[PDB]
């Protein structure tokens, strides 16, 4: 969840807003490991309820999420039908866990391409295109992630865009992403420079990974 | 529907049969100008319901169809109807007014290409991957005519294939077609050629694309 004035901001503006629950579990082995542990229940309800609470009259946030890049578990589905039910005038969609879940409204990968499979095992990232027709799919998709920005980047956005006008099923995507998040530091001189990891002594670090 | 014999052989070597009523109405204007006609419905009616009890025995039968290029009509709803009464054991398949009628389980195109949409009015020829993930589709796609052998042809049949296997639900499709339709004719020297439309004084005629 943002600042509180980024929604009436976008109220104001007019931009579709993705509400997210502060919750990721990435380093996690295996992701689900705290999400399908009821222990944890307590604490990610209420990261998701609070934000549901605070946010639902914007206009701007039309999507509800559930988190980001913590598995797929049964905590999950639990607080995916907590918000059904509180909430039934916005979708609820969530990645984790190969992106087309019982806990999401939503076909939502992160970087899968427009024409090129990538089987991954238990989480494979199919061709948008086909993700749509595999047998019972019937779901909007819409990439939560794409079109990785970094640095010298963007090739190949124009295919994604064909790909959207084309198939009605195909509503769009999240480019990734808005703003690099390097630091500035200043030098011998007092001159400023752009920073990513490491360049703090924080270690051990991703390095430019940030921008 | 064929020689008796042939669902014979097809049964004893191994062959996946459409068996296909003798109705086409290609020459109307419209096209279902006679298969919306209640007064064609017993003509119609006996072209399919004579098939079905000839053929139904036959393991090499897999599916029946309506016949081809008559547009659609009720009648074609009112048979499609009778079919899976009558014989729940196989699909029922058919064509005529845009491949995706209430009047077939299998959505059957000709000549929807791979990647290229081609929206004629009423009737549109999707391309093959967008049309599995139209709104609310769901049947599997086989083409009941593709990649055109005429002449110096086959070119892109590469493609088709490409998308079958990646597709679950493009299980394949009928190529157009087997044997050139050409006849033997004798010159001066009784040296027999190849002929084809107009080669017999028949006029009007559609010349070489019999074969
Ligand atoms: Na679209
Ligand atoms: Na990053
Ligand atoms: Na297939
Ligand atoms: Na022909």
């Amino acid at each position: 969840p943002n600042h509180p004035l980024w929604y009436t901001l976008c109220d104001r503006y007019g931009l579709y807003v993705v509400d997210e629950a502060n919750i990721e579990t990435h380093g996690m082995v295996p992701m689900n490991r705290l999400t399908d542990d009821p222990r944890w229940l307590p604490a990610m309800s209420e990261r998701v309820t609070r934000m549901v609470q605070r946010d639902r009259n914007h206009p701007s946030v039309i999507i509800w999420s559930l988190g980001n890049e913590s598995g797929h578990g049964a905590n999950h589905d639990a607080l995916y039908r907590w918000i059904k039910s509180v909430d039934p005038s916005r979708p609820v969609q969530y990645e984790g866990g190969g992106a087309d879940t019982t806990a999401t409204d939503i076909i939502c990968p992160m970087y899968a391409r427009v024409d090129e499979d990538q089987p991954f095992p238990a989480v494979p990232k199919w061709s948008i295109k086909k993700w749509l027709s595999l047998p019972g799919e019937t779901r909007p998709l819409i990439l939560c992630e794409y079109a990785h920005a970094m640095g010298n980047s963007l090739g190949g956005f124009a295919k994604y865009w064909q790909a959207f006008r084309q198939y009605p099923r195909l509503q769009g995507g999240f480019v990734w992403d808005w703003v690099d998040q390097s630091l500035i530091k200043y030098d011998e001189n007092g001159n400023p420079w752009s920073a990513y990891g490491g360049d703090f002594g924080d270690t051990p670090n991703d390095r430019q990974f940030c921008m």
